[PDB]
């Protein structure tokens, strides 16, 4: 059972107890966009990003208590319509913001809260080739050159789960230069059991500078509740610290994964590294997302064979 | 043996290898008090912890390439006389400085280094209760609560290692309401290999606030050999972040530790916490050392029986 977070009393995270990081409540968020949650009737803006000046214009004290029917009001209505009670939580509102420079909006709902990520913003053959793959191997291959090339990423791996949790490195696209990771295994631990339930269930995460505070979200408890805000949804939440450190020892400076998910469990991961910072563009992770989809569904079709 | 120092491309630690953090050359200090380091022969002030305005009124740039013959003019040539070349490293040079608000300061010699820490600064009957003391048991007891009174610590333990470097508190003296550790034991990683070598050369070592980033030595390499700078006879030296992250996960602030050394060899620690942070004044640590050598003697007679 999961530890409590940080901001409410619980301890710092050791390998002793890797596993009880409460890590989709960590009351904070990744730098590089800013976060909103607000009443899901009222739209009046309940938790602020400290940062949200940054991306917003205005401090989190004077957007605490506005509505996004003030803020937002060309979006409002079709956020409304989009995101009603009792929706999936995965289920998404997406627009695109002109701002005084555009800014990607993402909205999803998790009970009675939305949660509003902001983040600046700017196939077919390769679909064919994924389809082409005449055996799992050929198949990881192809799926790993394809994301390296639509995304830059230094590195592009396909991390298979053993029954027993451990994983292994089964394909990769790499940079010159680079050491292989190529067969090589990784205990369990390193990707830890809490982690594996939430990547069955949310798709796709990220880190974009391994070196970089975590922003925090104020007040931290969600007002409705006296309770954490769940952002297991939210590609902006803060990375655990134990994993960060992991990364930053492997001369790794950003990181992505997206789940590949064969019968409802979690089979691997198309796991991306780059050295040096980097935020892949919001339009790339949307097309990232449905790569992995496609991808699982043929990776339950050749490994059967 | 030793990973290179965060600053020279080295990892961070965790607990696969306790043992090969270099926590004698950190290139940092604690911010309660100053380090400076000179050239031995000259004087010339040739590293600055960041904070060095704080507590001696000029920016590090500023002092940097300036003369202790200038600077301490009234120290200077005792300081010479007593830290002469060749010199052992725990000998000590000890000084009360008058400042515009007195500074400890404490001078030690490394090769041809001069290492300078300064910091804010304001027993008969208690050795003879250690002396009179009937057995070992009585001796831990008596010599807990001797340190309790001189510090005002909530907590003092005697922690005793077993031949397999395991630990356990075999007395202690504690504030109202405060858990027992007595009788506890703990595995032999929590003191790892490397601090016990330290902790039989240099006999007290601290944490005053184990929240407080360390503050950089800079240039952090000494430039009279282009290496690091050995900071394990520095009271000020940075602590291990692991064993900060240890501390408060134990809600400790503070921590403060004395070497019994019993046949050379390390046989235990006065180990005191606080649960608040809290500077233990320069005069009651020179005292509380003192302690630790009449301890270690005493314990070597009463374990005999
Ligand atoms: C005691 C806790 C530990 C720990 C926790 C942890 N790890 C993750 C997430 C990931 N770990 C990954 C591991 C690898 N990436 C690689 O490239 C390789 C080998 C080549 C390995 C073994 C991966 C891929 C993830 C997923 C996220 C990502 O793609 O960047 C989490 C969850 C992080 C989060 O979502 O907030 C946690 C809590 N990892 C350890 O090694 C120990 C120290
Ligand atoms: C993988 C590394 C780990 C680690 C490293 C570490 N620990 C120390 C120093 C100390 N540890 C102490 C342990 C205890 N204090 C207690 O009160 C109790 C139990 C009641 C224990 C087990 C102590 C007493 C010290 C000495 C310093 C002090 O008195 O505060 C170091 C060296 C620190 C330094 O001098 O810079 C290191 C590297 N500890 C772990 O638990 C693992 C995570």
């Amino acid at each position: 059972p999961f530890f409590p977070p940080l901001y409410l009393g619980g301890p710092e995270i050791t390998t002793e107890n890797c596993e009880r990081e409460p890590i989709h409540i960590p009351g904070s968020i990744q730098p590089h966009g800013a976060l909103l949650t607000a009443d899901g009737h009222s739209g009046e803006v309940l938790q602020m990003s400290l940062n949200a000046a940054t991306f917003l214009g205005q401090e989190p004290t004077v957007l605490r208590g506005q509505t996004l029917a003030a803020l937002l009001p060309e979006q409002w209505p079709a956020l409304q319509a989009a995101l009603p009670p009792g929706c999936p939580d995965a289920l998404q509102y997406r627009a695109t913001l002109d701002w005084p420079a555009h800014l990607s909006l993402t909205v999803h709902r998790v009970g009675e809260l939305l949660i509003l990520e902001f983040e600046p913003t700017e196939l077919r053959n390769a679909m064919f080739a994924l389809e082409s793959a005449p055996n799992l191997r050929a198949l990881a291959e192809v799926a790993t050159q394809t994301v390296r090339e639509l995304t830059g990423f230094d590195r592009v791996m396909l991390y298979k789960f053993a029954p027993d949790a451990t994983g292994e490195v089964i394909a990769e696209a790499r940079r010159e230069g680079l050491h292989a990771f190529l067969g090589h295994r990784f205990p369990a631990s390193d990707i830890p059991a809490q982690a594996r339930a939430l990547y069955t269930r949310h798709l796709l995460r990220l880190t974009a500078d391994t070196r970089a505070a975590a922003v925090p979200l104020d007040p931290v408890l969600n007002p409705q509740t006296n309770a954490p805000t769940p952002l297991g949804g939210a590609v902006l939440r803060a990375t655990s610290p134990m994993h960060m450190q992991y990364l930053r020892n492997m001369g790794v400076g950003s990181s992505l994964s997206v789940s590949v998910v064969v019968g409802g469990q979690l089979w691997g991961l198309i796991a991306c590294h780059h050295q040096t910072p980097y935020v892949l563009p919001p339009d790339l992770r949307t097309t990232l997302e449905y790569l992995g989809r496609l991808l699982s569904l043929q990776v339950q079709v050749k490994e059967a064979l």
